[PDB]
């Protein structure tokens, strides 16, 4: 399932 953008925001979280 889409999780592209969780990724992202899990790397502006550091």
């Amino acid at each position: 399932k889409l999780l592209k953008l969780l990724k992202k925001v899990v790397g502006a979280l550091g």
